[PDB]
């Protein structure tokens, strides 16, 4: 049982991340974050090996949970009568990136680089998994402030990677490409390499760039603060109106603005304990 084997306490950020309690794995005090969907509104299902019916959520928290520290990892889940309960890693000390940049401003390049490039490869290990998370945003990433290390939350709004068209979406539309805003269909890839470009705007300038679909559609992108031609150049190309224009995840970690980032830890001495 649940109540068994961890001790639950109170609710985080106070339904931020939907229904989601601070908790100990009581056997080793291990901070663990918990969290509850109710069956009733489950929009997506899946199949686990051995048939058991799951939400979404847990087959593709299952593929991606190999420990690698990019993601948060399942540790474990129990399936009640009218619910579902999700048992996670919690990072101690923890801040959401949206926070983060909220009190701190938009930030260095230097910083905004180590972050971006931890965020990618986050991104690539799920793809690689079979997993596109198709809601990447700075409110679903974690800082684990000791180490510097970035970590992926929420796939709720997840599916699993496919190469061909997708036709539901249920993601931050300010943060969805034009392809759907337009014709309510795309690709998986290059509909995640535009929400990359609107997370590094977020990063460098404080904000994104886009509030409404008009804004969107047009996709021209105005800098409210002083950005480096390079880092221009690739937030303007992940943010190319046409998917086939937009940047593949290798040209993007080739791309001159990406080189020589800081390792995680000489990020957090330089950067997280300031
Ligand atoms: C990895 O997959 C998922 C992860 C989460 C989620 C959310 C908030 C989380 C915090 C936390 C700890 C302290 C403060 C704020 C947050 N720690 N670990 C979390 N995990 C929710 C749904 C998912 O599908």
């Amino acid at each position: 049982p649940l109540e068994s084997q961890y001790q639950v306490g109170p609710l985080l950020g106070s339904g931020g991340f939907g229904s989601v309690y601070s908790g100990i794995r009581v056997s080793d005090n291990l901070p663990v974050a918990i969290k509850h969907v109710e069956k009733d509104r489950i929009s997506d299902w899946g199949e686990l090996p051995n048939g058991t019916r799951v939400p979404m959520e847990v087959v593709l928290l299952k593929k991606v949970s190999s420990g690698f520290s990019g993601v948060i990892r399942l540790l474990d889940w129990f399936e009640r009568p009218d619910s579902f309960v999700l048992i996670l890693e919690r990072p101690e000390p923890v801040q959401d990136l949206f926070d983060f940049i909220t009190e701190r401003g938009a930030l260095q390049e230097e910083l905004a680089r180590s972050f971006f490039w931890q965020v990618l490869e986050a991104v690539r290990h799920c793809h690689n998994c079979g997993v596109l998370h198709r809601d990447i945003k700075d409110e679903n990433i974690l800082i684990d402030l000791n180490r510097g290390e970035l970590k992926l939350i929420d796939f709720g709004s997840g599916a699993l990677l496919k190469d061909t068209v997708y036709t539901d979406f249920d993601g931050t539309r300010v943060y969805s490409p034009p392809e759907w805003i337009r014709y309510h269909r795309y690709h998986g890839r290059s509909a995640a390499v535009w929400s990359l470009g609107i997370l590094l705007y977020d990063m460098v300038c404080g904000d994104i760039p886009f509030e409404h679909d008009e804004e969107i559609i047009r996709g021209q992108v105005f800098f409210r603060q002083r950005v480096s031609s390079e880092c221009q150049h690739l937030i303007r190309w992940c943010l190319a109106l046409r998917p086939s224009d937009r940047p593949t995840f290798e040209e993007i970690q080739n791309h001159p603005w990406m080189q020589d980032v800081l390792l995680p830890q000489e990020t957090a001495e330089i950067h997280l304990h300031s």
